[PDB]
């Protein structure tokens, strides 16, 4: 059988409603627009949304 | 469960009436007019309207 | 509820009657000056205009 | 309150009757004539006139 | 299905009435009539026609 | 087999009816205009209708 | 003879119809339309095709 | 005499047919897309050229 | 075989009725009396012919 | 002996009747009436000819 | 004597008939043809010849 | 007296008719023709003439 | 002695009876007529005798 | 005394009947024709003979 | 005294007679015939001139 | 009073007659042309006369 | 209380009559002239002014 | 007080008769009659006199 | 007291009777006629006298 195995909570720690997944996605959108003024390209803004979808799907293989 | 998971008020603090909202957001304002005089084009005055509009719009997305 | 937020008064040194927002527009000026000797087309002697009304309409934003 | 705000004298750095507003004047003339003479057709001589009023208008949106 | 799917009003705030379309049009105007002073023929007032169509049939493939 | 295989969604997050699909394209509007205004030649309003088909065309070969 | 040679599915998992196979290619679509709004010629529409016969013909070798 | 000298296999697990030489292949195909897309020129689809005959050439110099 | 071979629709967007063919034939209508009114000489209404039938022996080419 | 050497079917998809030699031959057609009516002389009508025959002669010089 | 010294094949791979002397002289056409449309100026469909006679009179001096 | 010194065939593998000197010489081949095809001025396919002389009266200051 | 001195065929490439030879004199006729409706005078139809020559006696100062 | 000093037979490979001269001169020809037709003034086929006689008195200051 | 000083016989290698300047010298006839070729304006033909003397001078100041 | 004081003569080693103020000059030289025949603009051939004076009238407040 | 409080007469060392503001305005003429000779274009000789406003202004905001 | 404070006499050796104003000022004149000779406007030559002045009324603030 | 202030020579080097004098007044000599030949009108003959009486007046400034 496992050992340690536990609780899982420790996915609802780090899964999808959580403290950790609000903060990152937090600082892409605040360093997002710092790199977008200093330099005023947009893939930049653009770099917010593949952040969205990567936690979104990457959280799903977490099981 | 969650753990860590808090308070939120971390949004408040970064969300849409803000001090950190209000900096980087009136930088994009004083350095898009420096990129302006120094070139003399406008689509860099519209530089601002995307920050408006992609903080707006990101906030939303924290939840 | 919100943290370091703080005072405002920084929108009082950026805002309407301020130092820093009085010299971006008198580089406006100088430079436009600048632009327009070295070449004598009139749409440059318009560009102080537009910097006159961009940061009036976007000052207004900042709250 | 307002910071950095401090002096004003800068104005009077750049003012009505000043060092940088005085050599910015002459520049006018001199290159004036010059692309004058190279040419002859006169619409530049009236070019400095529209230096005269620029300025004149220019310094009392400063404040 | 989607994700970061949104809101849309980002429509709403490029779209018909809106801040930058009543800015980009009124450009046209001021530069066409620029254009057309300093040489004096006329299809660059027509310029300002193929604006209007444009943006008009312009934003509805937006959709 | 396949691993990571997934979902797609993602398909659907950049594909037809998206909000990334949606900006790309109102992007092309607007500095398509602008590039036009500032020189007045139309191959570039066109400059619209090529990015029409090709996302169009494009996302088709995702499969 | 062999060892830990395997599986392979390694092969299927990065393979013809795969999930790093389709955003590979998403991404040339989407930044070869960055790339041509922000100049407007065209080669780098034509660059999304290079990578489809590329990935294609490259993915034949891999046995 | 010889000592260790073994079995060779491990010339099969390294060897033209192999788990390890069919990832080593694969990267050069994955990451040489990526160095295009950021770029576009085509020296580097031509990169993988020369680890196919690379790698061809040179397991025959193990013996 | 044939990549990226596709559909063909493109042929439609451009031919023979098409929105970008009633738009090109229509500036030659547009420019045509402009360029004879300030001259009025006429080989260039007859321009508009030329427009008429290259156009249409053109298309046939594309297949 | 050769290596990399493949498939070709890369000439199917570049070659006579394709895609991209589809879209190669109706941009010339395309910018051609645009600078015939920016201009309206005579040669470039016959700029596509030239097309024609340059990709036709050409491709049988790949094999 | 010489060492690695080989095969040669790799002759044979860059060789006349080869898949990188198809993919590389059938480029001198694709954007040959590109170079011309933006310009018209006929040395470039020439440029095409150059590369024919180069790569011909070049592989011989390999040996 | 001389140590170490040896053979001398390491003049052999890197000598006239060698592995490397063939690999060398047919890349200022490949490569010349990139850049020469992505600028389109000849200087660069000349300077595939001096690789050859390069090596050949290099190789004789060995000795 | 001298080295990449090669062969010649080059010569035959651009000599007398060749491909390059054949449309730098017809594009001779073909503009030649062009340029000789829009104006009607006649040297310009003798210009094509100038490229007769001089080709000729061009050609037999190569060697 | 002198190193590398060598051979001379450089002198030889870019001298009076070379390989390098005779393309050189060739592509006088060549583009001399060209900008010819696209002008028809001559003194530019008299272009010929200024990089005759040039490389003739040239070569001759190389000893 | 002087250390390290030697030989002198360094400044035969870069003397008068050399090899290196007799190759620095042949560059300035084979591209000074290029970007004549290229322009057709003489002053390049005598850009030969000032490397003749310029090296002759110069190498008289070594001692 | 001073140690290590000692000789000097390492002043006449890098002094007015020396080996490396023999080659520090003669650079100047070669890359002085070498950077004049890829431009061909004359102030970088005057870029010797600065080395001229500069070291004969550094060396004299070594002392 | 405060510590280390001191004195200052640090204020005296970088203050108004100094050596560090003496230097740090000279460098300011010096360089100044410099970046202006090599383009020749005069807002850098205004550059001047901007350090002593600056400076000036600046040294007031130490208390 | 001050410290560091010195001498001056750092201004000697930049002031009005000095060494490097002295060699500042003719280089103004030297590369003033450069860019005069590859192009022949006035007002280059001109601006050698606001050298003169610059120096002249730029050192008298150093106190 | 002054440093580094050293000899003048210097000035006896770009003086007067120096070498640098006297090509940078033969060049205005054989570039004058250049630009005249190309052009054949008399103002540019005339700009050989600005250059003789610009260096000397500007020679007395140095001192
Ligand atoms: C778990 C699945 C992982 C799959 C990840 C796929 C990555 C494959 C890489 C493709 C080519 C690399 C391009 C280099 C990047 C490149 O060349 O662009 C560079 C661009 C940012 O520009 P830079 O500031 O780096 O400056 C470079 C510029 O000069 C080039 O425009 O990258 C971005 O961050 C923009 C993103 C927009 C592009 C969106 C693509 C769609 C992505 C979707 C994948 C979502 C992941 C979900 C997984 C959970
Ligand atoms: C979260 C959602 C993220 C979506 C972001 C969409 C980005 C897709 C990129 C499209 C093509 C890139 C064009 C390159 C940029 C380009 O070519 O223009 C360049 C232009 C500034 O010009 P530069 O100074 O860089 O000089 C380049 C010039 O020579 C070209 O005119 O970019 C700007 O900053 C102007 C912005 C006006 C254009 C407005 C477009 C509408 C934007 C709306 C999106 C709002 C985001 C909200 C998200 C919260
Ligand atoms: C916050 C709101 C942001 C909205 C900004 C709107 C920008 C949209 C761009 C429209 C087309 C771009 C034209 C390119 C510019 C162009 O083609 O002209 C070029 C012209 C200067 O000429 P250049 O020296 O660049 O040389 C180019 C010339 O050859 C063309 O005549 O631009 C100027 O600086 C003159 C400005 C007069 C035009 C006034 C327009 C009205 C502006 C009002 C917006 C005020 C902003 C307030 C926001 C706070
Ligand atoms: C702060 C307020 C800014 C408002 C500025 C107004 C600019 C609007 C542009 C109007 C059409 C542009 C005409 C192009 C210019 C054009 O086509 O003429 C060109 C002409 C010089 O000729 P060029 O050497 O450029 O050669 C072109 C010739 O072939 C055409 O005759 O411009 C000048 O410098 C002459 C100025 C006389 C014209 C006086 C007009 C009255 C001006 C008053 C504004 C004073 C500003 C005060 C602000 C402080
Ligand atoms: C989304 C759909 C895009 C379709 C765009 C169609 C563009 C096809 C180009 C046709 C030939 C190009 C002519 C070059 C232009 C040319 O030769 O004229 C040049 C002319 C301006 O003259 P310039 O100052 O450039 O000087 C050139 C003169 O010497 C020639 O008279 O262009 C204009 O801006 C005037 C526009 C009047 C012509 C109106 C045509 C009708 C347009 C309707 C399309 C509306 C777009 C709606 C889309 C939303
Ligand atoms: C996936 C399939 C990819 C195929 C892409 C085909 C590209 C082949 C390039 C052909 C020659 C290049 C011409 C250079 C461009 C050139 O010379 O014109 C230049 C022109 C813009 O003018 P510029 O501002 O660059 O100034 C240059 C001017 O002076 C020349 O008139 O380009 C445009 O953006 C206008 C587009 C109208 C032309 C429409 C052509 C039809 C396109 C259809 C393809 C749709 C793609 C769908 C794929 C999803
Ligand atoms: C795809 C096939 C391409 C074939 C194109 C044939 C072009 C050969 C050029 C012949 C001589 C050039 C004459 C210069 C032009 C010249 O000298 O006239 C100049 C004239 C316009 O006059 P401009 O305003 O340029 O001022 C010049 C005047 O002073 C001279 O009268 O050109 C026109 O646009 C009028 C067209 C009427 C002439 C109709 C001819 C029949 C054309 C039929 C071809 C249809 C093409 C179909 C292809 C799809
Ligand atoms: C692979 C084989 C390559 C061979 C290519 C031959 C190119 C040699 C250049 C000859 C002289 C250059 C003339 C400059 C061009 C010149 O002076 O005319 C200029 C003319 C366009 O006029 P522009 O708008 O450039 O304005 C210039 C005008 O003022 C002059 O009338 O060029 C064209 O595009 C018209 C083409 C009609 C001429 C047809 C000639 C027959 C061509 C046949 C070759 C087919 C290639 C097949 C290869 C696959
Ligand atoms: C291995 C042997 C290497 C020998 C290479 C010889 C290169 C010597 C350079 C001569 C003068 C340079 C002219 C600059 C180029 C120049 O001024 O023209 C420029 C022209 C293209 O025009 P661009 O687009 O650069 O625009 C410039 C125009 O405004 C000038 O018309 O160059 C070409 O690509 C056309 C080629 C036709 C000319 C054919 C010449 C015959 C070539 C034969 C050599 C074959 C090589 C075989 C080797 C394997
Ligand atoms: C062992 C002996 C070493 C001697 C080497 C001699 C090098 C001296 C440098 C002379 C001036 C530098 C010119 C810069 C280069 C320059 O300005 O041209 C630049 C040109 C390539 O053009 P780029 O792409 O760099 O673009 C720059 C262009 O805009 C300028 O046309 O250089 C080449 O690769 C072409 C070579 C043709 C020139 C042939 C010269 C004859 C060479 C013979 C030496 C053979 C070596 C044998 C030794 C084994
Ligand atoms: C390799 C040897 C090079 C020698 C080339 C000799 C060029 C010397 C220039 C003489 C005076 C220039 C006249 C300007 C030209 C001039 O004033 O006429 C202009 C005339 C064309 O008229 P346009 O359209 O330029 O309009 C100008 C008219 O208004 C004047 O009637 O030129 C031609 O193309 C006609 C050619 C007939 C003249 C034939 C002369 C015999 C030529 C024989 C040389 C054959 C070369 C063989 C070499 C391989
Ligand atoms: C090593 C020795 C170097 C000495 C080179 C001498 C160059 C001195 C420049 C004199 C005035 C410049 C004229 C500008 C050129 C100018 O104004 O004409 C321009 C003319 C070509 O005309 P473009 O197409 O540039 O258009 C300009 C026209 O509108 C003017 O008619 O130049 C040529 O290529 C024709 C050459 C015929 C002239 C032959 C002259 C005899 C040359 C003999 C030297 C042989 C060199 C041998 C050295 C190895
Ligand atoms: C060691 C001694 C150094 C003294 C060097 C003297 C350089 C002083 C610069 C004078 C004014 C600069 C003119 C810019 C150059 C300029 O405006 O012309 C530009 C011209 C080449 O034309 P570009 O292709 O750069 O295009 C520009 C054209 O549009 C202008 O006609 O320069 C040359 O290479 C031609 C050389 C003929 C001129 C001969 C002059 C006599 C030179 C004698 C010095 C020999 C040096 C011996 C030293 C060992």
């Amino acid at each position: 059988d496992l050992l340690a195995g536990g609780k899982d909570d420790v996915k609802a720690t780090f899964g999808a409603d959580s403290f950790v997944m609000m903060c990152i996605i937090i600082a892409e959108l605040i360093v997002g627009v710092a790199m977008y003024i200093r330099t005023k390209n947009l893939l930049i803004l653009l770099g917010l949304v593949v952040v969205i979808v990567f936690t979104t799907v990457g959280l799903t293989f977490i099981k």
